């Protein structure tokens, strides 16, 4: 449970990140699947991506990291009361797209790094601290409806 002082260092730095959704989508996308490439291999949209260029040149990626980041801030700003944003999520991710949750633990480092890169004046220790924090509610709850779902 996140104090009401994570939160604001949370959506401090968030509404940072909201000035470029697109340019961040992208940036925690590509450091994703480079990272990790077992993540690229979920998605039939980008697994004929082969280079960190071509990634940075896909509109459709772009377009896709935006979805990702909304429907996050969405989350976030609900600031741990969000059961109704998590719930189509979790029944996607776990029935359809097949997404175990150490991917979200990824995609969690992704965000991380990003921030750090991106906006190091609002992401000292205290908010990255802060952020890990929320990152992990959001996989603890995801985690009760895969196990729930039996994923
Ligand atoms: C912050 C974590 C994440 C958020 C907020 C998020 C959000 C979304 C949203 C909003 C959609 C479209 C609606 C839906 O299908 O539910 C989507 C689709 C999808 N997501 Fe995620 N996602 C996350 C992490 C991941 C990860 C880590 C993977 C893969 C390793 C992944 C794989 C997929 C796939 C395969 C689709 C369908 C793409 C398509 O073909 O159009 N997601 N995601």
């Amino acid at each position: 449970v996140l104090s009401e002082g994570e939160w604001q260092l949370v959506l401090h730095v968030w509404a940072k990140v909201e000035a470029d959704v697109a340019g961040h989508g992208q940036d925690i996308l590509i450091r994703l699947f480079k990272s990790h490439p077992e993540t690229l291999e979920k998605f039939d949209r980008f697994k004929h991506l082969k280079t960190e260029a071509e990634m940075k040149a896909s509109e459709d990626l772009k377009k896709h990291g935006v979805t990702v980041l909304t429907a996050l801030g969405a989350i976030l700003k609900k600031k741990g009361h969000h059961e109704a944003e998590l719930k189509p999520l979790a029944q996607s991710h776990a029935t359809k797209h097949k997404i175990p949750i150490k991917y979200l633990e990824f995609i969690s480092e992704a965000i991380i790094h990003v921030l750090h890169s991106r906006h190091p004046g609002d992401f000292g220790a205290d908010a990255q601290g802060a952020m890990n924090k929320a990152l992990e509610l959001f996989r603890k709850d995801i985690a009760a409806k895969y196990k729930e779902l039996g994923y």
